C-alpha cells in the first residue's frame, strides 16, 4: 500500500531519545532551547519557542497579544478546523474569508473587502491567513493589508516549516508566525510546535504563558503571571533538531516529486477532469492537492485508488461548512471556494520514501479511474 | 550527589519507544488508548483520558464543567501555581483556602467556613483540594463538603496516582481528577497527564475538547464542537504503561524509605527543632517534605547540604504569596500556614534508587547541620 505519510524520524535521533529516557533529563532542557537557536537560525527570525503543538502555538500567540472576549480575528474557510476553534476557544470570534482557487489560500481581496465593511460590534484585531500545504503565495500582501489596517498578523505556517515567500521564510512576516510538528507534516516531533516573532515582548509574554508564569530571578524561579503549560519535551526536542538540517533537501525532493506530478497529470488537467495546485517557487510541498471536477465523486475515486493500493484522503476543512463560528458576518456571508475544496480536493502521496515508479503508478491510476480503463 | 529524582524509564519501554519512532505510529494510538484502559483498571474508574500535561488535565476538567467567566473555584494556598493559575486562564476566580499543619491539604474546616461567607458577585462551582505530595488525607471530607453545597469537586491529584483513600484510590472521589506525569512525579512521560471521572458525559465533552472537537461519525471524522489539542503522542503513552504495573511496588518501596527517615528524624522532632510529615496509610510519597523550626534558613540548609552531596529543594508554593489571585476575598482573608510552608517546608531526596546507606546520610547530614557538629 503507498502510504500518503511515512514520518521519517533518522536513526540518530532514536539513539539519542534512547539516551535522553535512560540518562533522564525528560523536561525542556537544552535539547529545546538548541532547537530554538537552530530553528531562529533556520528561519532568519529572533526568537523561537517550541510548544506541545501546532495548535498550543496558534494559542499563544493570540493570548500574547492579548485576543479574547470582545475581539475577532479573521480566518480563511479552507483550513484544519484547529484555526477557527483556537481563535473562538480565547473568547475571540472567527470571522471567515474565502479561499483562492489556485493558492488554496486566503483571498486577499476578499479579506481587504472583509476588513472595509466590518461593523463590529467585537474589535477586529488579526488576521491569521493559513500557508496551506506549504504554500508561500499571499503572505507579503497579508502583511501590506494588515499594516493598512492597523491589525496584527499571525501566520498558521502550521504546515509550511520551510517554505518561503520570495527572500523571506514563511513564519518571519506575522507579528508572530506558528508551526506544527504533527506527524503528516515534514518534519514531526510526534506532537509539536514552535512560535517564532521577531518581537521581543510577544516573545517573552508567550514563554511565561508557555511555562506556568515562571522566570528567572536574583533569588530563583519567579512566578510573574498566570500561565499554562505547553512544553515540549527534550526528547520530542532532539528529534526536531535531528530532521531540521534535513528539511531544505527533503522539501527539493517534494518539488522535484511534484515537478513529476505535474507532468503526468497535465493531460488529465488539459481535459477539464482535474486542477493542479500551483507550487510556486518556495512552496513546501507539504500535501499536493488536486481538485476533482464535479461529474467525479471523491468518496468513489478514493475507493478505487485504495484497491488499486493508493492512499489518499480530502486535504482540509470548510469552516463555514462546519457550522461552529457563528458571528452574524459569518452567516450573512457566502463562501464558494472553501466548500468546493472541501467536497473535491484530493490529496495524493507525496514524502520523502516515493519515488518515480511509486507517483507513475499513482497517475496511471488515477487516469484509468477517471477516464474509466 | 543525592540527587531529588532520578526519573526511571524501564529498558522495555526505551525499546518500545524506538520501535514506535522507526514504524512511525507517532499520533496518540492503540497506545493511548491501552494506557487509558490501564489507567481505568488501576484506579477501578469507568474513564481514562491521557493528555499533554497535569495543567491540561485541570483546564479540560474545568472546561468539561463549563466553568469560566463568571465563576469561581476554591483552591489550597499550598500548591504548585498551576493548580490556581489554570483556574484563571478559564476566565473564572481562584478562591484561596488555607491548609494543614500536618498533611499539607487543603483545610476542611477553613473550606466549609469559606463556602458558607461566600457572597459572590461570581458563582462558586467547584472545589479543586489539591492531595499534596501523594496525601489522601482530607478527600472524603472534600466530597462530602462538595455535596453539601452542590459544588464540583475536581481532584489536583497532580502527585498522588496511587495513592488511596482508604478503600478508594485518590482520583476517582471527584466529579474528575487529574494526574500529572512530569519528571518529578513517580510515574514520568516526560510530560503527560490524565483526566480520569465516573460521568460519560464529561469524559465525552473533555474527549472532544482534547482533539479539536472530533468524533467517529457514520460516513467519518466529524467536528462537533470548538476544541483544543492535548493529546499525548503514542511513544510517551508507551513509557506510562511500562511504569504502571510496577507503580504500587514503588509506592511500597517508599513508604519503607519515609519509615527510615522518621525513625532516623525523630529526635530532631522532639527537640523542636523540625516537623516530620504523617505518612498516613494509603500516601504514595510522591513527595516528603520535612518544616524546618523558625530559627533555621532554609536556604542555608539547602546550601550546607548541597555541600555534603545532597539535593533539597522547597516542597510547593504559597498562592496568597504569589499576588497573582487577587479577588477581594482572598485579599481580605489571612494565611497562616501555606506562608510558612512555603518559607520552612523542605523536600529531601525519597525515590526509587535511594537505599538506606543513602537515607542514613541524608539525616546525619541534616542533624550536623541544624545541631552545629
Ligand atoms: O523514494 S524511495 O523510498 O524509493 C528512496 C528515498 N530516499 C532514501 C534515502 C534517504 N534520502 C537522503 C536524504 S537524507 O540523508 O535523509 O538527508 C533520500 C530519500
Ligand atoms: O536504592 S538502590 O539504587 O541502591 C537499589 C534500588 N532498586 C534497584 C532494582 C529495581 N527495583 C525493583 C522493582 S522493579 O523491577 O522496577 O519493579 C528496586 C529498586
Ligand atoms: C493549517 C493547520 N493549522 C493548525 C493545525 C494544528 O496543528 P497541530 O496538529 O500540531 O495541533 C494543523 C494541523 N494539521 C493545520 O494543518
Ligand atoms: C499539585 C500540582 N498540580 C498541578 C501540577 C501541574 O502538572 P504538570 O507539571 O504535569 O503540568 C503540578 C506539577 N508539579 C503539581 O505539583
Ligand atoms: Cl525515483
Ligand atoms: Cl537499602
Ligand atoms: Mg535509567
Ligand atoms: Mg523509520
Amino acid at each position: 500500500m503507498i502510504k500518503l505519510s511515512q514520518p521519517t524520524i533518522p536513526e540518530a535521533a532514536i539513539e539519542r531519545v534512547s539516551e535522553i529516557l535512560r540518562s533522564g533529563q525528560l523536561v525542556h532542557g537544552e535539547e529545546c532551547e538548541s532547537f530554538e537557536q537552530e530553528l531562529a537560525s533556520f528561519l532568519g527570525v529572533k526568537h523561537a519557542l517550541v510548544v506541545s503543538n501546532g495548535t498550543a502555538a496558534l494559542h499563544l500567540a493570540l493570548l500574547a497579544l492579548d485576543i479574547g472576549v470582545g475581539d475577532a480575528v479573521i480566518v480563511p474557510d479552507f483550513t484544519f478546523a484547529a484555526t477557527a476553534n483556537i481563535v473562538e476557544m480565547t473568547g475571540a470570534k472567527a470571522i471567515i474569508v474565502d479561499v483562492d482557487i489556485e493558492t488554496y489560500n486566503m483571498d486577499s481581496e476578499l479579506l481587504e473587502s472583509c476588513i472595509q465593511s466590518w461593523s463590529g460590534p467585537e474589535k477586529l484585531k488579526a488576521i491569521m491567513p493559513v500557508l496551506e500545504f506549504g504554500n508561500p503565495h499571499g503572505l507579503k500582501k497579508y502583511r501590506e493589508i494588515a499594516n493598512k489596517y492597523n491589525l496584527a498578523l499571525i501566520e498558521d505556517a502550521a504546515c509550511a516549516l520551510g517554505a518561503k515567500e520570495q527572500d523571506v521564510m514563511v513564519g518571519t512576516v506575522g507579528d508572530m508566525g506558528c508551526f506544527s510538528f504533527h506527524p503528516r507534516k515534514t518534519l514531526t516531533t510526534g506532537e509539536g510546535g514552535a512560535l517564532v516573532t521577531n518581537n521581543d515582548q510577544l516573545y517573552e509574554k508567550a514563554k511565561l504563558l508557555r511555562s506556568h508564569g515562571m522566570m528567572r530571578g536574583e533569588f530563583g524561579i519567579e512566578f510573574r503571571c498566570i500561565g499554562l503549560n505547553y512544553r515540549l519535551t527534550n526528547f520530542q526536542a532532539a528529534i526536531g533538531r535531528a530532521i531540521l538540517p534535513k528539511l531544505n533537501g527533503w522539501i527539493e525532493r517534494r518539488r522535484e516529486l511534484a515537478t513529476i506530478y505535474e507532468d503526468a497529470l497535465a493531460p488529465l488537467e488539459q481535459q477539464g477532469l482535474i486542477r493542479l495546485p500551483k507550487i510556486v517557487e518556495g512552496h513546501s510541498v507539504q500535501t499536493y492537492m488536486i481538485v476533482l471536477s464535479d461529474q467525479f465523486n471523491r468518496t468513489e475515486v478514493m475507493k478505487a485508488l485504495k484497491e488499486g493500493g493508493i492512499e489518499s484522503s480530502l486535504g482540509a476543512q470548510s469552516m463555514s461548512e462546519l457550522k461552529l463560528f457563528n458571528h452574524d458576518s459569518n452567516t450573512k456571508s457566502n463562501y464558494i471556494i472553501g466548500p468546493k475544496l472541501y467536497i473535491y480536493g484530493l490529496a495524493l502521496p507525496l514524502h520523502e520514501h516515493l519515488n518515480i515508479d511509486d507517483v507513475n503508478k499513482i497517475t496511471e491510476t488515477l487516469e484509468q479511474i477517471l477516464l474509466k480503463l
